[PDB]
């Protein structure tokens, strides 16, 4: 919350006019007026392919093949237009045109003269329009131009050409996703994608407030909280204007702080007790406090500006193990307020295709990972950065952050123009991001000498934000227990995941009635052309195989074959998957204290898609989203594989003792291999029981109690291929998992 | 000396016109004259206080609390103007107007056309007016802002924020102690400060001539001295102008070198005999030559350009120490002509407030090092460059000057704006000073990434400054035995100081009548209003206690109680702080050779304070002044602490053996300690005898005769407090000090 003198949304109605873009790009008012194109009505934010739509000149690209008919639109130009109201400006006050997202290359015009270029689809773009505005009636013009023409005004360096990011990314600043990735469609598009307001300021008014954990006492209920205040401040309100700063919890006031402004840039440090420290999920409260500032008139009283934030008391430092394979990508461990914390949560990939539509998303995919209990995500830098209000709900439920920088599986300029804009792009997002409590690292996404990832963002942070860490960086895909994945020697894994084909549900909404069945005239293993878009094909390319087989591969190790029926290849890679991410977690939790965390690929589809998510973009949740649910609780019994057995562990991810009785008996023919109490020592895990060897395939089913509440597992043992029917049995008879 | 065709003074009379700086800066003439203002004479140099004190329009400064009422003019407006005769120029002629010093932040006008934008209060500013001034009566203007205003152009890092420097000091180049410290009030002023002076060029004239002494033997009285010229040179004086170069000492001619002139820059090597080097005071005599170099015309004889410099051949290399606590501060010596010296000297800090009075203060304040034999000077970066005057005293006087970069007590912007600020102020200041032999090291005053003192700083001197050694850097206060200070484990310590209060003059001088006496309502410790305001309060802050405690704390520690009489209060403080500062400096004269150095703080105050400064603005010594100076001697019989006793030693400081006897008695009742002859080795510390344990309290008296000339020091044993009352008596009687 910042209260400025107004705020005033121009979101709503705007009027879209687009035009193929001529080989000299229309910059003026009056060239795009005079270009022959087609006129719309637009809703803002929104993407120009949502109002192409809504006036029915595209078809719905979430269907079958229509992503590719969106092609041509990227050579397109974009007119936004409106007339707005002027709001009531006083002598001395300053009105502020302000874009949440321009996507990307535009001119902007207020009353027919240019107030500013933007340049970046990822951060915001504010105009001091004062002088420029009139009384009554303002017109508001924004002129696009095609992101992907404008690649072509730049030269690439050997190492841009030929990676998985596109060409076209690479020179410009926007979501590397956007030109196509194996998770998310090419979809360029363009337009006003975030919010559009009017904001008057006064003359004395809050430039920043940043805050600050100097220290933290959770057992004495201790914090030293600083804030570092910048303002805009006329010399005449030196001395007769001062900060008034208010820590509060659910109305209560904690603390009160007034102090003269006598200069426009301060230090504040404030001492607190009775306050508790902001921990991660699993590990403690989420503790938020309101913190508050603003600039009062010591006379009369006029209050200029408020700023308002909710803030947690915590510290972070990443440790990082130089003894065992030192410098190495994942040989470190998160340290949150002095305890070394177990990290288990998934990447965090787009939201949806048209990232106007990104907002309306975020509840409902946080919510999945307060369901599956993550105690981290990872802001996958081929992303947007994700807005305010994503974070504030990672603050509140006590979900730490990893942000990479908007950087994908590329190289990028060494030379001055590009570190400018990345320069411009990180001091934008480190300052608007860095007062959350859940953000707990910083990554540059990348030999050694690269400029952008070595100096460009590690001086930004330097600067900007010293108190959280920078990271400049980080048989397969075959059986989930190849020695490829169990002799993994990172203590640290943030990529891994497994195929999952989507729920019959989604697959009739995807595809047109004659496409839903994926065999192609019948033949099994043979993917017809709207599956093979569906896996994620960027360009039209008439192809066999390729992504796609990965799903009947797995199908076939563990299985044996891929049944014909659809429902019954839906249960059986639904099955692979869910088996390969819970044991993937239960390996990395059951090998602590070496490995420190496990970030898994990933929560939710951004896009109608096949893909290794366990839930869909329609919210479809797959088998491996319950099978993942019970293995990722605060304290879960969990059985590993042994050199002559099976270890029954215990793993705590609490600073709590836990005891409870552990009961783990053979499905099939309810014998009990195993029943006693065990005790589970505080953040770390526990060996509870060597079992015996059991004899062929099988199902353990694992049942404990703690403190009067019931939890369950499974293990599955014996080799592949297991016969379908016999796990369906399996499962249903084990009596957690619905069919 | 530089010889251009003509210089003519712009100094004298101006006009000033003074306003309330308005929300748009005022940056033109029409701006300036249509402003509401106040317009009073003024003087160049000056500063705008001194023109308007001078008016009645501000009260004196120095006196009391009106170092507050200034405040509102932080926020003002300065336009300075005058008319002034065109000098000849004909053909070819550049007429450059050349300002030594603006505060700061000026739109430059000659006849309405602007000229110069200036933005640096500590370098020179050259504008070349040739096309621009005309026949007759010129017009010269010059419009300052407000220099606290201009901070608010620019946002802040984390770590800029809440230094002691001021963040209004953070993003500009100006004299960080200006915004307040605890030595210099807050005054930050604004104005022409130095010389205002037009200069005529020829078509040929020297740029720059870098004077370098690549090798020197003193013994053999040889030297190899190069020159690097650069100058302008039309082509068709090519093969037609020679360089006349003369070495001279006394007006007798040493060496005459000519050259013909065949390109514009040219490096020519001078191998000298019968020359000697240069030494600082007590390593050998400060020999200075007159260095000319001309350019005449080999037809005509027509002298194109001089200049004219004293220059002194000596090399100067600083020895690292990496093998007891390698890399830390002061683990190093200086080594001179091939020899290591000990450095002993003042840290140098502002003359005044009022800048502009710099330079009327230059020749007394030098002088109070040469009575005090300081052989080294550490020009403090919160302090203005020092002017060239300056310099050539401490190369007259055989004085090193080790040089801070402007910079207090802060971190500084990573960015490029800032960067290429510092890079123009480094390169002009390097290139102004590095001819001087006085001049032995650059410093950055500043963990290791820092890009401000580790990159633009070194790449400065790397290319400008090859010659001399650059530095990116450099209980407490309570009994000056602490283990904090005879424990201290630097080689070279460059700020060590202990407080001092002011002759009684100074203190009547310096506070209204009823403020004099330092107790409000007579109650001991308790200090009155204008006493805190001395103490150096940068705001008016009404408190009790703080920096001014200092005094009456180690007044307890040595004495018992505070004396509530003003007299006995001034030699009880005067007295802790004599025998303090001499107890270091024999202590790091007695610990050599381990020992290299020691740099105290402070030989003059800047302003009427009350400091640690052992003389004050008005030229009042304190007691320490007295006592430092009878430890400063070349060679110097002194007594350190020992194990099971005390250890008479003899320093020297100099390349000459000596002879000598020394007495030591105990100077209450006069029994003969120690007596005996001693041979003080050249350039080392050495041991004369240990003296047996002293019972109870008192004074030894220690006098020594060298070379017919007579030496007097004192050796203060026991354990505080001490009776007030008997040290004065040991005074006395010991017949050194005046009380």
């Amino acid at each position: 919350s910042h209260m400025f003198v107004s705020e005033q949304s121009l979101n709503g109605r705007w009027t879209l006019k687009f035009f193929p873009q001529p080989a000299v790009p229309v910059m003026t008012i009056e060239g795009a007026e005079a270009a022959n194109g087609i006129v719309v009505d637009a809703v803002v934010p929104g993407n120009v392919e949502i109002d192409m739509e809504a006036a029915g000149l595209v078809e719905d690209p979430m269907v079958g093949n229509n992503i590719y008919k969106l092609r041509p639109y990227e050579g397109y130009q974009w007119y936004y237009s409106r007339t707005f109201a002027a709001p009531v400006v006083t002598e001395g006050q300053r009105l502020v045109l302000h874009f949440g997202g321009i996507d990307t290359f535009a001119e902007v015009y207020v009353n027919g003269i240019k107030v500013g270029s933007a340049d970046n689809m990822l951060i915001e773009h504010d105009y001091d329009i004062t002088s420029v505005v009139k009384e009554g009636e303002n017109r508001l013009d924004v002129i696009i131009r095609s992101s992907v023409m404008e690649a072509q005004n730049h030269f690439l360096g050997t190492l841009s050409i030929g990676n998985f990011s596109n060409e076209e990314s690479a020179p410009v600043r926007r979501a590397p996703s956007t030109y196509g990735w194996d998770i998310m469609p090419r979809l360029v598009s363009a337009g006003l994608w975030r919010d559009v307001t009017l904001r008057v300021e006064n003359p004395v008014t809050i430039v920043d407030a940043n805050w600050v954990t100097l220290s933290v006492n959770p057992k004495a209920r201790e914090a030293s909280e600083s804030l570092y205040l910048q303002t805009r401040l006329p010399f005449e309100m030196h001395d007769k204007v001062k900060a008034v700063i208010t820590i509060s919890r659910d109305g209560r006031q904690i603390l009160r702080k007034e102090a003269l402004m006598r200069k426009f840039a301060n230090l504040f440090t404030l001492n607190l007790s009775g306050v508790d420290a902001w921990w991660p999920r699993g590990y403690g409260e989420p503790a938020l406090y309101t913190a508050e500032v603003s600039l009062v008139d010591v006379t009369s009283g006029k209050i200029y500006d408020t700023k308002t934030s909710k803030i947690g008391f915590r510290t972070v430092k990443l440790e990082l193990d130089e003894v065992n394979l030192p410098g190495q990508p994942g040989q470190f461990q998160f340290i949150i307020n002095g305890e070394p914390v177990f990290a288990k949560g998934t990447n965090w990939v787009p939201l949806d295709a048209l990232h106007s539509r990104d907002a309306s998303h975020v509840e409902e995919a946080v919510q999945l990972m307060v369901e599956m209990n993550c105690n981290i995500v990872r802001c996958w830098g081929g992303n947007v950065y994700e807005d305010t209000h994503f974070f504030e709900l990672c603050d509140k439920y006590g979900i730490m952050v990893w942000q990479d920088f908007a950087m994908g599986c590329g190289n990028y300029s060494q030379r001055d123009n590009f570190a400018a804009a990345l320069e411009k792009e990180a001091i934008s997002v480190v300052v608007k991001l860095r007062n959350h409590p859940s953000l707990i690292l910083w990554s540059g996404n990348n030999p050694n000498n690269d400029r952008v990832s070595r100096q460009v963002l590690s001086r930004v942070i330097y600067e900007f934000d010293p108190t959280r860490p920078y990271l400049p960086s980080s048989g397969p895909r075959g059986y989930y227990k190849d020695p490829f994945y169990t002799e993994n020697p990172s203590q640290f894994v943030s990529e891994i995941g497994y195929h999952g084909c989507p729920n019959r549900e989604t697959l009739e909404r995807m595809f047109s009635p004659d496409s839903v069945n994926p065999w192609q005239n019948g033949v099994v293993g043979m993917w017809n052309d709207e599956w093979q878009t569906k896996a994620n094909r960027i360009y039209d390319d008439k192809f066999q195989g390729g992504r796609n087989d990965l799903m009947t591969n797995q199908v076939r190790i563990i299985f044996g074959e891929v049944p014909a029926d659809l429902d019954d290849f839906i249960f059986a890679s639904q099955s692979v998957q869910a088996e390969a991410m819970k044991f993937f977690v239960e390996l990395w939790r059951g090998r602590r204290p070496y490995r420190t965390g496990i970030i898994w690929w990933n929560i939710r589809d951004g896009w109608p898609l096949l893909s290794d998510a366990i839930s869909d973009y329609w919210g479809g949740k797959k088998q491996a989203f319950y099978y993942m649910q019970n293995v990722h609780h605060d304290v879960c019994c969990l059985i590993n594989p042994a050199a002559n057995g099976y270890m029954l562990k215990v793993d705590n991810n609490t600073l709590k003792d836990f005891e409870g009785v552990v009961e783990v008996k053979d499905v099939a023919s309810g014998k009990q291999v195993f029943k006693g109490k065990f005790v589970s020592k505080a953040n770390q895990m526990s060996e509870i029981a060597t079992l015996p060897m059991q004899k062929g395939q099988g199902m353990l089913v694992i049942s404990y109690r703690i403190e009067g509440n019931e939890y369950f597992n499974h293990y599955l043992y014996g080799e592949p291929p297991y016969k379908l029917d016999q796990y369906r049995k399996w499962v249903k008879k084990c009596g957690i998992y619905e069919l």
